[PDB]
């Protein structure tokens, strides 16, 4: 399955998706990716909607 991370930061907004087998392994990219793009906020995740979101 695929997970989609929505970028809701101060000035940085967009979309990010990845193809992973596990949900937690996918967060590794999204969580670490946040430092790479410059968005660090409160994370969340619903496996029933395959969607992550970081709000700062």
């Amino acid at each position: 399955m695929q997970y989609k991370l929505i970028l809701n930061g101060k000035t940085l907004k967009g979309e990010t998706t990845t193809e992973a087998v596990d949900a937690a392994t996918a967060e590794k990219v999204f969580k670490q990716y946040a430092n790479d793009n410059g968005v660090d906020g409160e994370w969340t995740y619903d496996d029933a909607t395959k969607t992550f979101t970081v709000t700062e």
